[PDB]
Formats: C-alpha cells, sequence, structure tokens
C-alpha cells in the first residue's frame, strides 16, 4: 500500500469465552539471506562413530516460521488458568499474518559496515498447503516464536535430508530434490502484507487430568468377587481353589491392563547420585532401534510408561523430555549437569502407566510335571494387548503442540512420542526468503550471476489460535492440587526478566493437576 | 401416594419378538443401615505378604443395585433358547423401577428385639448419570440381583479405593474423597416409587458361534498354491525351492494370523492329577504384571487365547473363569477342590485362538553363515500384530454383562478380559440409603448427633432389558451341537430348587454352540 | 399432604453459570422441646470478676435455623474454585425449605425409654420478616448447618438479652419481653412443608484479591517528583530543601494514607515462644472499650489492620479470628494450645493495612525555637482520616457470611469486624418449635397445665443461595499463587472423614490469593 503506512497492528492477547479461548501473539522477526541465495547439497558421513548420523540433503536459501511450541501462544499465567481449571483442550483454528516488512541493504567498505533501507526490495512468501515438501516442523527443533513477546528472533533456515546410500553421504536413485522456487509465492515490498488461515481436523482432546484411582484396584474393597482362583495343588496333585476376597487387589480378576512398556535404565538424580554407576557412557548401553542397517536412539520411547515413581529420585532418563532452562547457542557441546536443565516427570500417570525402569511382569516359561516344578520368567518389554489402557505423554508449556503423522498407509495410534496432537494435515510450512538483488553486472554471460547485494529483512508476525476447552465436572469434595507460584525466599521472579533483561524460567509446567476417578 | 396402595406390580417375563427380546425381572431387596450412617476411611497395609493388597479408601453408608450378571435377566431356559438359535446379541435399553418401599424400625430391649414399621421414614435414591463417582459395578463382585426370582437379597455396601502412598495404607495429596450426599437424590416414603431409564451405546454384537474351519487351513485342499517356499540349501550353498502343494497346510502361505498370547501354566483336572507337580504354591509362580511398584495377578489374562485343548484334561487355570456352584459366605478362606466349582472351557475357539499353556511358536535367533548353523528359539509371549484375528472370551449365564472402559484417553480394543461388553457410558450406579432418624436428643450441642434409631428398608426392584438379536443364517446340512438338558440318572433337577429349597446349578452355560465357516 | 408421601427431595449441589453460582445444601435437623414449652427469665450477675458479664434476658421454647457460615453452603473444592479464579463475590438470593417433618413421642417407664411417632403432632414455624425480634444470628455463635452434608444437627435454642440495671442481673423499666407466640406461624403435621424466599440488598462485592503494590510506593521508581521537601535548617536557622528523587519512597509526597489502627499486643507462636513473657493473664492487659459503666474486650478490633507481618511468627492475637479445628462441646473451659486451633493471618493486606502490634507512626509534640529542639512522639492509635484506604477483613470457609447493621440512625462504614457483608435487612430469623401436647388432664383448673407429653421433631432443611461473581481480569504475566491441596506425607485426607467417621479440617481457608496492582 505505502511506504509511510503501517500494514498491521500489534496483537498479543487471550480472550476466554466459555469453552473457547483465543490466543494472539505478535513477534518481531529478522530473516538473514541464507546461503547467499543458493541451494546446497549438504551431506555427512559417520559422526561420533555412528553411521546413523550419515545423511544426504539440501540446505535452501529459505527460512520458515515455526509456531509449534505452547509458550509461543500461552503466557505462563494463562497456562496456569488452563491447567488448574480444565480437563482438556485441543486446537481448532489458526490465522497467521506477516506485516510491516523492512528490507535492509548492508554495505561494508574499508572497516565500515553501513545499513540503509531498500524500499524497492521484496520478500517472497508461500505456504505448503498440499504437503508436497518435507515437513520439518514437528521434530522438536529450535527457531519457534519466542516465549517472551518483546524478544526479537531469527527465522531458522529450511533444509531437509532425503535418502542416502548404505548409511553413507551418497544419494540413491530415489533421492529427491525439491526446488522451493517451483511453488507460486507472494512477493512483498515494504507496504504489502501476507495473511493465511487454517482449521484443524477433528482431533481428540488432550487429557489434562491425573487418575485418582489405580487401574488394578477398581473393585469395591468391601465386597468379594464371585470368582475363585487356583492357589495350589494338594499332596496328591489335586488342583485347589479359593474365593477372591474383598480388598485383596493382588488376587482379584482384572478386566483391564496397563499399556505397553519397554524397559529403560533408571538413574538417580543428585540426592541419590552416590548410588549411580560411575563413569558410564550411555550410548553403548541405551535403548536403540535398527533401521536400514543402522542403530538410532529412540528417546523418549513410545507412549504407555511413566518415567518416574512419585516419591523417588530415580528417573528413566531416556523416557524423559529434557529442556534447557535457557536458550542455548547453536552447536554447543558442553556437558550440562542437572542444575541447568528442566527434567519432566510423568508420575501423575503411574496409577495407570507402568514404570519404565522396572520389569513389566512375569509369565510361565515351561510345562509343569510331577518331576518339573512350575517356572516363571520376567519380561522387559511388552507391546499392545487387547483391553489395555494407558495415558499419553503430558504436554508442557515449553514443549511441542503437534506432529505430522508420517504418510505410509499404515499406522497404529498416531500420537507422537514427544506429546501433542498427531495430525494428518498440520498447519502448513510457511516459507520466506529475501528476493535476490544482483550487484553491478556490466557484461553478458550465460553463467548465472553470483554477485548479489547483501540484504536482510525484518517484520512482524502475528499468530491467532482458537482452542476448544473441556470443562472439569467433578464431585470430588476435598480440595485439588493446583499449580501455584510457590518459591521459598525468591531472589528473582520466575517467568520474568532479570536484571540483565534475560527472561528466566525455572520450571517445566505440565498439564496434569486435576483428578478424575477411573 | 398412599400407605395402603401398592406403588408397583410384579413383572418377571421374557417376550421374544423377531430380532428383539425383552427380559423383565423383579426381586425383593433388603437394605441394612451400613456404618450407622457414617463415612469411614478404610485402609489396609500389606496382606498375605503382598503390598499389592494395600489400599486407602472409603466405606459409605450407601448400598447399590447391581444388575450386571446374565442370570439376573435370563432364566436358564431362555438362555438355552438364545444360544441354540442365534449368532449373537447385544443390550439395547434398560428400565429400572424401585417400589413398595417399607422402612422398619428395630428396637432391642432386655433380651427382646421387636420390629415395627415406620410410616414416615424415607429412603434416598440417586443414579450417577455423569459418572462422577468411582464405578465399582463391573469388576466381578457379589451383590447382583439373584438368579432365582423368589430369592430375597441384601444390597451390597458402596465403598471405593482411591490412591495410596508407596504401596501402603496412607493417602497421597491426590487421594479423593467423594461425598454421596453431595448429589441430588429422590426421597421416598412408603407410598413413593422411583423409575429410571437408559439406552446403551452402539456396541458390537457378542459372537455366539464357534468357527467350523481352522485359521491355517482356509485354502482349498484340492488345489496347490502358485507360490514356492525355501526348503533348503544345496551342498554348495545355493538356495532351493519347492511349490506349496494341495492340502499341505503346514507349508501354505498364510494371509492371517492368530491373536496375541501370553503363556500361562497348565494343570490337569482330576483324571490327570497324578501328573501334576505336588504341593506347589501358585502365587510365587503365577503370571503377574507390575504397577506402581507392586505385582498383581492378572487373571483371566487378556483376550486371544483358549484355556484348554478340546479332548484333554489340562487347563490354563489363570486364563479360566471359575465360578462356585453355589453362593458362598462373605470372607470364606476354605480351600475348595474342583468338585465344588464350575470351570469354564473356551475350547470352541481353538481353531482360531492359540492354546494358553503352550509356546506361541519359534523365530530366528541369529545370522546364518558357512560356519554358523541357523538357530531358532521359542517365544512364550507375543502381542498384537497386523492381520491377526482372534475370538473374545465367551459370556456365561452366571457371568458379567458389561464393564466400564477406564477413561484415560488411550486404549486398545476395549473388550473386558472377563468377557461382556466394554462400555464408555454403562448403566449408571444406582445408590440407595436409609435416611437417618435421630434418637431422643434433649439438649443442644455443636457436635453432630451420633444416636440414631435403628432401621432397615425393603422393597421390590424391577429391571427391564431389551436385547437385539443376530439371526443365524447357515447352510450347514448336517445337525448342529445344541445345549441340552442331558444328565444320566439325575438325583435332582439342575436349575431347580432342591428339597431344602436351595437353588441348584451344576453347570456354567456358555454361548458358543452354533458354527460358522471362517 | 400425606403420611406415606415425601414432602421434598434431597438437593446438595453447586451450579456454575458464568458470573453466577447457585449453591444448594440439604441437612437433617433434630429439634428438642426446649424449656418444656416455657419462657424463662434468665439472668446473670458478675462472672469471672467482670460485671460486663451480667445480663438479663429470656430463654424461649423455640429453636432457630442458622445458615450464616460459608461452609454450610460451600464444599471445600467449590471454595477453592472460587478463591483461585475470582476477584470477588456477593449474595444475591436465598430460598429455604423445611420438609419431611417427623414428630416423635418419647415415653420413659421403669428403666425403659421407648420412642414412637406421633402422626398428629405439629411443629410451628415462622420467619421474622420485619425484624421485630432481637436478631441473634450474626454474632459468631454455634448451631449453623454443619459443613459435612451427612452430619445431623440439633437446632440451637432461641434466647436474647435485653437491658439490665447497673451492670447487674436486674431489669430496667425499658427491658422488653418479646413473646414469639404473638406472631402468625405455619403449623406442620408430617405431610406438610414450609418454604421461604428472600433477596439480598445491593451490597458491595467482597474483595478476593491481595494488592501487588505497596500503598507508599505507587510512584514511578525511575522519575523524580517535581516537589521539594524540608530537610534541615542552616547554621543560621534558614530552612533548606531538596528535591524528592526517583525511587526514594521514604521521601515522596503521598496522595493516600493507610486505614485506622489501634495497637494490640503481639505474641509469638510456638517457634518463638521462648521470647514471650511468661505466665501473663491477658484480660487485665487487653484492649477494652467501656460502655454503660463496664469494660468489654473488643476482638477482633475494627477493620483496617493486619494482624501479622508476613515472614514472622508474631501475631496480634486480639486482631485475629481463631477457630477450633473440630466442633467442641457446650461450656468447655479447657485451655487449648495453638496445636488444636486454626489461627487466621491477614498478612496479604500488609501492603495497605498497618501492622496491629506496632506503633502507627509519630507526630510533632511541641513548638521548635532557637532554644527548644523539635520533638516527636509516637502514637498507638489513629482513627479514620480523609484520603485513607484500607482492606476489610477476609472471609473464611469456616466463618460468618453476614451481620445485621444495628439500627441506631447513625453509623460509619457498616462492615462487621468479623468480616462478611453488613446488611440492614439480613435473611430473617427462622424460628421453629414443637407444639405442646398436654398429658392426661382429668379435672379443671384455672392454672395453665404443666404436664406435657415429651416429644422432639426432625426433618430436612434445604437452603439454596445464588451468588454473583466478579471475574478476574488481569494482565499479570507470571503465574499467581493458588490455594492448593499440598501436604507432605499425609496420614489422612484433609476435608474428609477419618477412620472413626469424624470430618477433619486442618486449615482455615481464606479468600485472598489473586493479586491486583493498586
Amino acid at each position: 500500500d505505502g511506504v509511510g503506512n503501517a500494514s498491521g497492528d500489534w496483537h498479543c492477547d487471550s480472550t476466554w469465552m466459555g469453552d473457547r479461548v483465543v490466543t494472539k501473539s505478535t513477534r518481531t522477526w529478522v530473516l538473514p539471506s541464507y546461503n547467499n541465495h543458493q541451494y546446497r547439497e549438504i551431506k555427512s558421513g559417520s559422526v561420533d562413530g555412528s553411521n546413523a548420523n550419515a545423511y544426504f540433503g539440501y540446505s535452501t536459501p529459505w527460512g520458515y516460521f515455526d509456531f509449534n511450541r505452547f509458550h509461543s501462544h500461552w503466557s505462563p499465567r494463562d497456562w496456569q488458568r488452563l491447567i488448574n481449571n480444565y480437563w482438556g483442550f485441543r486446537p481448532r483454528s489458526l490465522r497467521v499474518k506477516i506485516f510491516n516488512i523492512q528490507v535492509k541493504e548492508v554495505t561494508v567498505q574499508d572497516s565500515t559496515t553501513t545499513i540503509a533501507n531498500n524500499l524497492t526490495s521484496t520478500v517472497q512468501v508461500f505456504t505448503d498447503d498440499d504437503y508436497q515438501l518435507p515437513y520439518v516442523v514437528g521434530n522438536g527443533t529450535e527457531g519457534c516464536l519466542p516465549a517472551f513477546p518483546p524478544q526479537v528472533f531469527t527465522l531458522p533456515q529450511y533444509g531437509y535430508a532425503t535418502l542416502n546410500r548404505d548409511n553413507g553421504d551418497n544419494p540413491t536413485e530415489r533421492s529427491s530434490f525439491f526446488c522451493l522456487e517451483y511453488f507460486p509465492s507472494k512477493m512483498l515490498r515494504t507496504g504489502n502484507n501476507f495473511e493465511f488461515t487454517y482449521s484443524f481436523e477433528e482431533v481428540p482432546f488432550h487429557c489434562s487430568f491425573a487418575p485418582s484411582q489405580n487401574l488394578f484396584k477398581l473393585a469395591n474393597p468391601l465386597v468379594d468377587q464371585y470368582l475363585y482362583r487356583f492357589v495350589s495343588t494338594s499332596a496328591t496333585g489335586a488342583i485347589q481353589f479359593q474365593k477372591n476376597l474383598a480388598g485383596r487387589y493382588a488376587n482379584t480378576y482384572k478386566n483391564w491392563f496397563p499399556g505397553p512398556m519397554g524397559r529403560t535404565q533408571g538413574w538417580n538424580t543428585s540426592s541419590g547420585s552416590s548410588t549411580n554407576r560411575v563413569s558410564v557412557n550411555n550410548f553403548s548401553v541405551s535403548n536403540r532401534m535398527n533401521l536400514e542397517g543402522a542403530s538410532y536412539q529412540v528417546n523418549p520411547q513410545p507412549n504407555g510408561m511413566t518415567n518416574t515413581l512419585q516419591g523417588s529420585n530415580r528417573y528413566a532418563l531416556e523416557n524423559t523430555m529434557i529442556f534447557n532452562a535457557q536458550n542455548a547457542t547453536p552447536g554447543t557441546t558442553s556437558v550440562y549437569p542437572e542444575d541447568n536443565l528442566l527434567l519432566t516427570s510423568e508420575s501423575e500417570t503411574q496409577p495407570v502407566n507402568r514404570v519404565a525402569y522396572n520389569t513389566g511382569g512375569q509369565m510361565a516359561t515351561n510345562a509343569q510335571n510331577a518331576t518339573t516344578a512350575p517356572t516363571v520368567g520376567t519380561y522387559n518389554l511388552q507391546e499392545v494387548l487387547p483391553g489395555s489402557v494407558w495415558m499419553e505423554r503430558d504436554v508442557y508449556l515449553q514443549g511441542p503442540i503437534w506432529a505430522k503423522i508420517p504418510e505410509t498407509g499404515a499406522h497404529f495410534h498416531p500420537s507422537p512420542a514427544m506429546g501433542g496432537f498427531g495430525l494428518k494435515h498440520p498447519p502448513p510450512m510457511m516459507l520466506i526468503k529475501n528476493t535476490p538483488v544482483p550487484g553491478n553486472i556490466t557484461s553478458f554471460s550465460d553463467v548465472p550471476v553470483s554477485s548479489f547485494i547483501t540484504q536482510y529483512s525484518t517484520g512482524q508476525v502475528t499468530v491467532e489460535m482458537e482452542w476448544e476447552l473441556k470443562k472439569e465436572n467433578s464431585k470430588r469434595w476435598n480440595p485439588e492440587i493446583q499449580y501455584t507460584n510457590n518459591y521459598n525466599d525468591p531472589q528473582f521472579v520466575d517467568f520474568a526478566p532479570d536484571g540483565s533483561g534475560e527472561y528466566r524460567t525455572t520450571r517445566a509446567i505440565g498439564t496434569r493437576y486435576l483428578t478424575r476417578p477411573l
């Protein structure tokens, strides 16, 4: 529209209206000119002695907007209002708007770097509505809209891995190259803006409640069962039985079973670090799955287990989501102690989910005879069974919202391991790049020009999300557990900027506070 | 309405009308004043050396109506008419009515206990329509409407277990107390009655047929497959093949597989008791699952297996439903032989379901080389796989009808292990209690009165259920197996009262008699 | 209506609908025949050496329904939902219903006490709509509807004090006798019920929030004031000034002042009991007001002060509401330690209200000269001043809801000291009594009969209250403090019945959790 007219306003807000809540976030972004306007074939061989690290892909000159983290939409107080009062929620719609674009020309001379705006430069933007591009958004990576509204952020560079040959850095006949310029995109000069809208598919509500009953103790503790159980064999081999008494939950017949489990090693946090094995390199003794001839770690394991047992300091670390308390630099290889990190605990699900670091149980391992005694053996892993129930991983304020279900034609219970909503058609990738501007070209050449004017753009982005809420409807008499701002002798305010302006966050806030009977 | 006017009639009947059958049952109940009108915190530590027996809960002064057993609705003859003629059935609706209430005042003086009616006393009744209370009805417990119509029964006392801490008798911050008086209930004096109606959710038909074909022998025995199989390696290592011939079912390619299995120990009934290991305590060598740090027995195991192999006397007792031939007293710890009990056999499902006490099969356990021979190892347990089929547990005349699916947000194939229909919203809990009547209180006190007049109530209850039937539609030429009243030299009539008036039942009647090809 | 027909149902519930919440409570009561149907002149002289204890009054044969406590209407969980999510609330309407009346005849013979119902006996009920009777309901006395729904309670006996002469037990010419039979009342036999409705007058919302700013630090800490202050006098007597700098809150000019205060003694709870004066009898050294020649203690003092200073263990006990953790017997004179009681803390109001046990400040006490130095003196009490602000006492789950404003024709800020809503026309007194039934009178006499049949009645009472809520509307970013069910190593569930059936309550729950800037 115009150089001296704003193409949009600043909208950050939450509006609660019954069973709906609309969140609005606006952030300032900055887009670098990645790769110098070129596509590059990126590849890697075996790194750290693991050929599962090998890949073949492409880095593109495009950047992308990632809105896949709860804190990009929810302030800590609104999150508290959500988890203390509702049984569940789910995304309904999304509206994105990119505006107030500013393209800057950078010029370095002799020890001098000036910056001036280029009023005629454009920025290109498109959304991948048909999912024709490798969707890299739901894999727990950096670059999402920052939690704290005033924080300015750089858009991450779009890249992808395709097929590599024999766990090496070579491509195969099936490796695919995708050209992002081969999509129709809108071009924006300083007065133009871009708007996009999207609606989520019917997805089940995330469960924001913990069970107030144990799965194996659902029977009335005052009445016996009209069922009998084999208890022994007489001195002559006659089978003997007894009635299952009231309250003896170790013996009652069960109708339902706990979800699938796969044993993972348990480690003690600090209080119990003296009981941990010393100097052990976890990779060699970790849970791994094989695929195409290589072994990959599979944290945080499939859903169905609890990583800790409420009241203990032992964690099944590979079944745990681990966040940094602060934003880290790219490529850091420092070894962090637990004092800098935020460990998540899924102990609220222990009345239903089995403990990840213990054996799942025991089964018969032979045929009993008058000469051979009955034998049992414990099992470390057990997959899904008919009539089994479990609770999915909880969502966190600083964790992912959705994940795209891989299109293969066959899947089971499409719920991403890192938590969130599994979607067949998630919010489309929104790509953006600075349109190239050639330097001073005087003569002709059939070779593509390589000399460009260095630029970078900036602007604002606003994301509006409507969420549907599930009202709590309990008849519990006594008070419930609530997430509360409880600190003893605070030296600073959590979820607030400190003296240096840095946003501080000392806790990973889950969703499970309210209870429900089974 | 009035003291001298009946508030309802006696309806016991079955009406067959095409693909529908309506059952009506009326019984006389008696409600004691449980706990003396108080709520009590009930708890237990480790019992019988098992901390899975520990619990923390509440016993309430309420009683409840349980209609969750087939014989509370079906006479033995109607059950026979059902299982000999239909392929399946399922619940459609339910109507309950409580009437002809009589409250009796009990007064004991010096070695004298008189009983008079209290015309002004009430009884309180409510149904938990929103499932806000711990549903204790579908866990195979006593207290259901008796099988024989003239039998008067006592309503069981409502109680529940909530969360306990570290497998002990202490509560946790999440333990929930539910006050039943915090629900709106109808109050009834002698002339009043209470009626309730409910409709079942679309649930799949229970299958009342046995397969007349084996899962691995579905191929035409007269034609070969156009498929070849690896049979060996030559003296030089060349792989060799052969065509899969007609009728050689051990070698045909299969399209479908048997359901999941988990080996359980097998024991011989009497005929073969001399081949059983002697003096063995089953608990230590039983199939158990771990949950929250404790091990629980999980009878009757998940669906997918047959507990016996038709033609043998060996049973996988932990995969078996065991009923008493008669009603037992509360808390009995006698050790019963198999002569007093009714063992159920699921052998009709053996053409499809794997045998619970045998190994499930064998798989490769290494990589074959010119130096290492191919090795295989048997597996005792195997969970669900794509393209697998199995048959659910059969229902019995003396067994449960439904079970409530635990609300967790994630489950697989919600079919209760004890058989029946898995429901998200089952018939609501119907609670009832005698309204308290204070004794002679003369002075004031801020402390709740503890002195009450002792009462108990009685009345009639009628339950009407509509069932939907699936007609048999077979082209089998020869006669089918039918359940029949066949006894040799009967000393009494089964399913009839004996000389002392006691109702006798010598057999557990299943549902699988008709056959169907796969 | 009828002997065998219930005249009402049981309604206990809470229904939240936007800015309104309707609470319903039903309880069972028992009414003794107080005084044996007679009015008695009750009086007392000086008790415990205090003639403020003298009184002259009347005890009547009537009982009354008291609904003036929050826990008679709010379950602990609904209270938590209220205080964690709203900024305020206020009563809108009330509906009361008394039904299912049962009159019992008591007859004691030789060491035998039988109880039978008297179907023709009545109970009398009336409400004092015009406030013509001494309103004894809002003075923190026992007898209200019990907190726990299943608890049966005795109605307290209605009595009142009128004028006594010279602090003695004699009446004056102005002492008034009120005959309750001189009001029209409804008579109820077993089939009848009584209903009453009432609407509250526009009353201001109770404030359920704590200030997140201090009253004396409202100025921007980054900007100075354009005001100067007198700081000293030169060596020649010239007055000198300085500008009030940014953030120096000790010197900024203020626009508002803290509410009124009246120093009360401070005492240390247990942690600091070694610093308390030993063996001191509080009455002689307590805060007292004189009236009609006698001195009365005036706990909990007028509004405007905080009784504790967050972070300390010292309490201004006379400015504190003290509840028992359990119901106590009538007339107990035991000396309780703080381990049995629930002390309330108003520290949330300290940013605005002055500390009750410290001096209020200091003022000039002379006229400065070249010979006399300026002198200041501290003041222990200070009443209301123009431009002063304070916060009223908080309400508790176990405290009073309203108080009747004394009709005198002149009052200031009608807010009861014990907290709650001050009303000119509060819910009317609801009186009830057992109609007298003469014994066997054979001959005539002009003297009123004294021989009566001993009876007592019982029934149910339901109270429905509509409350209006004030939605929280904050822009605070970081999480707020919330009331939470947090206990470490619980041996029992708080706000739940224990093993003996007794309802336990270990905490007084206030209303101030959310914050607001000033």
